[PDB]
């Protein structure tokens, strides 16, 4: 166990990020990030159809393309490791804009319908042995309004996002992670998670879940 | 360079803490803290006179007793190391309650008058090779002088408290200032608090260097 | 705020243009351009060494002369202003003909090695508070093959050059500018940039970066 | 003379657009377009007969209804100006799908038969003091106008150098007079290339400016 | 051409000012100064050696760090304009405490050795297209420039007629070209004499206006 620099909340142009998968990997890799998870949006059906009909970009991975999406991440795991000794973890941001809950899952293997209740989504992700994070809206909300309700539900809560800290997770002593919520280049510099863990995916998930050796770290230019 | 667990803002019953020094050291050592600074209060003359006048406790080390205070900590350095492999750094909290600024000095050697202007205090502390932290008032707390004037003091402090007890102060992070996180310990239960994790060799000069540079510094919430 | 006529991509005989600096400045001045950047080439070493070897002209400012070049441009800012109320901005075209990227920097202060990676080059230009443009090759290329990758990299992309529009910039809704890529007198008639901005260098760079009040205009 | 943002090529559900007239106006108004022309289709006889015959929608304003169509637009001129300070100009798209020329006319007052020769159409429109633009087929879609550009060099006040999200290099390379429009049918077509023109904010001044074409730029609304 | 409020003589903690660069900029920005030049000291060799030797602070930017100093100022040009619409101009105070001439240069691009003769300094600065001002010693403080005014009649673009809260009648009585600045080191020095100049809001226009000196006034900010 050394301390690893991690970012569990990162988007590409496969959903609504600015940048291609390869480039997001090169950026984080060249900046010494040890562990990154790609968490592109899957979206509730209302939101997706609202976008289709207004001719807006979907900004999401469709259920039909989700397998092809994970396949791209499976392949990038290889490049990320061989080129940077970086651990890339396939994930997803389960994004419900109708009921206003965004849930990040790390080490996902199957699509989960974002329109399902929070507990069913989470039970589904736990059946996949994914890590489950309550994401916090970025500075620029159902989970955060009902934190006591969801106390044993999530493995960790976002205490930090972009350049912002959220005192409510700390005050309640909840389990915490800190991520960039990356969409564009300059978001690479953000609060990150430092975790004391063997450098393998099961170990990393365990360490976040335990949350006894997890700190938050602000990466600056 | 392994990452070390650090708390640079800790008080004992020598100033206004609830607990005896020995007991504070034992508690931090048994909780596996790697670096602790004891930063008991020195307070401006006017505040002292006022407490003296109201017959309330001084809650501070007097100028006359400062070397005796340092002498207790130097002996505590020995025990801290022998019993826990812990680095105790003598420090102080320079407490101006008249003008409302609290400055934590880590690895202090000489008394400095808390009444002086901020930059005079800091220049004095730099001559001693002490690490100089801008302390944040705790949430159980007025408009505080350093925090109202952050841009003015940006090149004055080696670090600002981004966190204190169980609270985070987003202003530090938003501006990307150098940061530390401490307990501001007074009571048993303040041991469980935000702390600083720093990548550094386990020696006092190396630790101060790491904090000043502030590129391998994280914050860490110690829980029961 | 008035809309300004700008040309951010212009060469002189100090690199590979046909004309003297003074004459290029007058030409643009007299045709009523509000903002012009002189962007003479600096070239990667491999390409310089090749030309040296084949006895071909360098067509570039050498690293050693780069300050003397900018010096000439500082002096021309004074004259361009006094004579024509025109804003001349020192610039450069970072020309890598080994890996085929040309990068135009507006309000450049220091030489940047064109042999560096694109991202290193750009981060260096941003450190100088320069405006960074993806030059498109004239109709008579690594960046254009990799536009998605460089989306957050450039402040703007050439959507037009000489008399040619490049549909790919627009189709992608990328930030755009339009310039002459001037080398010859007749290149003064070309696609140019109309930008709504205060008439000052910082304001202009900001308005190109924002790109919300930027149009293209054909000078005939 | 400030620079006005303009769209001279917009359709409503009165021809083959998807949207109510009122909506179209509200959409352009609230996006800060200064000048809009509604240019619904009128269509050559042969095409209309063919459509009637196949039971297809006409997607055109009939000759019988043309004046009612203009009346709908005159009333919207008032609301466009009052609500948004926007100049709405009644126009039309003269649509010959038999010989393949689409001609956009801005500030139209009378119906003109799309089956007439290009040149006779343009003369009829110039007798009405209408601005006359050669419309370029949108990318999604051999066109007569565009195949015979030299023939029509002095025929049109302007050619479409841009349409929806596409640029057509042929107009610029020839250094012809140009405008850029949305060719709007669907809600999302409001984000398109548009024309930026330096002009007094009135319909005669505007038509004059496009015609001169020396203070005309194109502008991508995103 | 409206009248711009200007301060061409301001120091930061990078030389001997009390305040961070960012603060200085924020202070002038929020007080509505239109144009500021940061003019930290560069100092003659002999003075620097003397200071090193006495263990005093250098209170200067070294030749080695000059380009980094300018880089700090270029980045602040951007933030000054974006946050305040203020023009920040990189400058310098050429400080010869051996022969006693202080020369302020506005829009500087290269380091110039303060140990050079007055005239050689000014030529080097005019080769950079910098504006060149004779700085007047502040009152709190026999100076070469001021003792030899006739000698330097056509040497400087302007002389300091005012500094902090003091006016120097010698410049006006001679009817020389003038500017008025704060010579800022401490927070309270923002309230000082300043220059009001009728100019287009750009650095070349501004330098030209001061140089002509026919639309330049002095203004006490309180
Ligand atoms: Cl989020
Ligand atoms: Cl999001
Ligand atoms: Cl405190
Ligand atoms: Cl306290
Ligand atoms: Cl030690
Ligand atoms: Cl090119
Ligand atoms: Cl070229
Ligand atoms: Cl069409
Ligand atoms: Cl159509
Ligand atoms: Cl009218
Ligand atoms: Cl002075
Ligand atoms: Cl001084
Ligand atoms: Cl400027
Ligand atoms: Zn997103
Ligand atoms: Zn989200
Ligand atoms: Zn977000
Ligand atoms: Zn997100
Ligand atoms: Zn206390
Ligand atoms: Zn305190
Ligand atoms: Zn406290
Ligand atoms: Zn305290
Ligand atoms: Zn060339
Ligand atoms: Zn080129
Ligand atoms: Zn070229
Ligand atoms: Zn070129
Ligand atoms: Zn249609
Ligand atoms: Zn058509
Ligand atoms: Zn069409
Ligand atoms: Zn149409
Ligand atoms: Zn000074
Ligand atoms: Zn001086
Ligand atoms: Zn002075
Ligand atoms: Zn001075």
């Amino acid at each position: 166990t050394e301390w690893l620099l991690c970012d569990f909340h990162v988007h590409t142009n496969m959903s609504d990020g600015h940048l291609p998968l390869g480039e997001v990997v090169d950026l984080f890799g060249k900046h010494g990030v040890d562990v990154v998870s790609i968490t592109d949006h899957i979206v509730d059906r209302r939101t997706l159809e609202q976008r289709k009909r207004n001719g807006e970009p979907l900004g999401a991975i469709t259920e039909d393309k989700f397998q092809d999406y994970l396949k791209r991440l499976w392949r990038e795991q290889k490049r990320a490791w061989e080129e940077y000794g970086m651990i890339l973890i396939p994930g997803v941001e389960i994004t419900n804009n109708t009921d206003l809950y965004h849930i990040v899952a790390v080490d996902v293997k199957e699509y989960v319908d974002p329109s399902l209740p929070v507990e069913e989504i989470v039970e589904k992700l736990k059946e996949q042995n994914a890590l489950v994070i309550a994401a916090h809206p970025d500075r620029k909300w159902y989970l955060w309004a009902n934190m006591e309700r969801f106390k044993d539900t999530f493995d960790a809560w976002e205490i930090a996002n972009r350049d912002d800290l959220f005192n409510s997770v700390g005050v309640k002593k909840y389990r915490y992670v800190a991520n960039s919520d990356f969409h564009e280049l300059w978001h690479v510099y953000s609060w990150k998670t430092l975790v004391k863990s063997e450098k393998n995916i099961e170990a990393i998930k365990e360490a976040i879940r335990k949350n006894t050796d997890v700190a938050i770290y602000l990466m600056r230019k």
